[PDB]
């Protein structure tokens, strides 16, 4: 019931969306996508595990959530930080941590 507590909001391509602005460390080796918040995007790299990130947007897309951020580089990545079930809102345990 996030959408209860923060200002979620919907694009073009159906994903929900809400700014925010935090770091997620993950705790395994996650594959991150480009473009967008779909795993049929090519794939940008892989977040290793232990390494922390800056996100500043939370998504609920091709049932998972995801965050997105830039790299050092500019790249935009989207990196999917656990399941969600589309039919039940049902959350999946997070692929790390969040602070």
């Amino acid at each position: 019931d996030d959408d209860k507590v923060k200002l979620y909001k919907t694009n073009k391509y159906g994903t929900l969306y809400k700014s925010e602005s935090a770091s997620f460390t993950a705790n395994t080796d996650i594959i991150t996508r480009l473009t967008g918040p779909f795993r049929s995007m090519p794939q940008s790299g892989v977040l290793r595990k232990g390494l922390t990130i800056k996100y500043d947007e939370v998504m609920k897309q091709d049932g998972h959530v995801w965050v997105g951020y830039n790299t050092n580089s500019g790249k935009r990545v989207y990196l999917p930080v656990r399941t969600w079930n589309e039919s039940t809102g049902e959350l999946g345990p997070l692929w790390g941590t969040i602070k």
